[PDB]
């Protein structure tokens, strides 16, 4: 059956984000609506690329990086994301329903709770905080920051910072899962 | 909406909430229920009085507040809670519906999972802890410390206390958001 | 939609004496993701009172779900089989239950042990705190289907690097997720 409750990119490994270059990395995002709350469980596999090994000792420099998912008013992902739209659709099974979805306004982060820019500070409510563990290794952290509709030329956005402070040495850029939630549109 | 699964402050910043004084901040709190678990997210906006701009170099020992809910038998919200009881209530889209609800009761900490303060060994289990950053800013950490059933003077209860341990000069206490869940009386 | 200890303090799970501690875990469904709530109580033996100036070499322990292809705990699980069911009330089904794989953790997302690359996705880090104590932290790993002999698998690894002196291992709740396998 159609699973109408979840928005994801679907739990295999192939590559769907293009951070530095295209198709470099699999963000594994699922959503999935309870009811006012969006429950969301995320993580990344950096496969090729910029990102794909750190090392801070040749590039002490390269400290973040992020992930854009812009949505359009109809909850629809637009094309300048870095989440690739060929796999983002309501789930079936460990795949995805075959027509691409046209509203998913339920799935979008709530505007009155999370204002769209701007030109007007904002209340750090529309952010989250995490740490992931890169390799699952427990000394291995960095930092994912969660931002709600702080994108300009989109109508809803969840955008994804990843950072970290630890001088890396040749570390592949794959994390452990993070969970959070979100307040939604309706 | 009629969403009887949503039981929340509502998602926008009129203040709701007396910690010093009348209405000194907005405490944004949306409890939804996924069967016998309440899903939660929460942030507070503190907008002024005392602990609007935290300066602790005037006042070193100011490290510390707590927002408590209190619920009668009925789950219904105590007038000595720090939450006004206008601004709680079922949601219907992004406000409340126009009438003050009469049980509430599956929303409440199961006393089983997290008794109310007597004789018996009191348990850690009914304590969360989350850690969130004020103006959103990293290097701004402060500790959220939720607690179930733990007040007196009431049949159920939830306790937010916000503390920090760095010496913050001019620093605005409003916050990141935070999620967690609890297990459901009914 | 709700798979639990039930939430009663009676000792349900062996560390390393029989009953020495009280897992609540509770499972509901939320769909496509399993909305998980954890906390341990430890009762009696080896890892009740910690005193790393005693035994410094007391840092971590597991406990250990594991499944069949149903869902159905295996009876060498750290927690007891009589303890683990679909919720009614404050307890449980009279009755055993015989199935309960849209509860178990997403063999895609979370593959058992391969000859193929590991990915670290299938591990959820947390830190909980002794005693409900701020001072007092200990990590939480909880790792996904990456158990031998079982269909399914979820293990909790408690750690901790503070030299604590007469802690009781008794701990705040933690709330995580995963990906469903149907
Ligand atoms: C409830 C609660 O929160 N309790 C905490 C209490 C409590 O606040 C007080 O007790 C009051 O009640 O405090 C604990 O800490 C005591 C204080 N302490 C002692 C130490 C040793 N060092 C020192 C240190 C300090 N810094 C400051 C920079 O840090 C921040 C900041 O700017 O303030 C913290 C922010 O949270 C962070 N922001 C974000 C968004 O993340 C920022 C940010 O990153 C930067 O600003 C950049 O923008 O940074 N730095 N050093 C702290 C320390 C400890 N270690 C041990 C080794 O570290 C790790 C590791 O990397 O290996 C961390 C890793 O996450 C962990 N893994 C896992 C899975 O948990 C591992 C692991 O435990 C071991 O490796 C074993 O495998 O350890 N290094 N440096 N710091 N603070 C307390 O009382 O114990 C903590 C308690 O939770
Ligand atoms: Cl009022
Ligand atoms: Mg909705
Ligand atoms: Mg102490
Ligand atoms: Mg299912
Ligand atoms: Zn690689
Ligand atoms: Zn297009
Ligand atoms: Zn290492
Ligand atoms: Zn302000
Ligand atoms: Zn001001
Ligand atoms: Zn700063
Ligand atoms: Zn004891």
């Amino acid at each position: 059956k159609y699973d109408t409750r979840t928005l994801w990119t679907t739990p295999d490994t192939s590559p769907n984000c293009t951070i530095a270059q295209d198709k470099d990395s699999k963000l594994t995002l699922v959503l999935t609506k309870c009811g006012s709350q969006i429950l969301a469980n995320v993580s990344l596999i950096v496969v090729a690329g910029k990102y794909h090994i750190i090392n801070n000792k040749t590039n002490p420099k390269i400290k973040s990086f992020t992930i854009k998912l812009l949505f359009n008013k109809n909850g629809v992902l637009l094309d300048n994301s870095n989440l690739g739209k060929a796999y983002w659709n309501f789930r079936s099974g460990n795949s995805n329903v075959s027509t691409a979805y046209e509203k998913a306004i339920g799935f979008m982060p709530n505007l009155v709770a999370y204002p769209k820019p701007s030109n007007s500070k904002k209340y750090a409510r529309d952010i989250v905080y995490g740490t992931i563990y890169l390799g699952g290794k427990p000394d291995q952290p960095a930092v994912i920051k969660t931002t709600f509709n702080q994108e300009t030329g989109c109508e809803y956005s969840i955008t994804f910072n990843f950072s970290w402070s630890k001088t890396y040495e040749n570390v592949e850029f794959e994390t452990t899962s993070f969970t959070f939630s979100y307040i939604a549109q309706e």
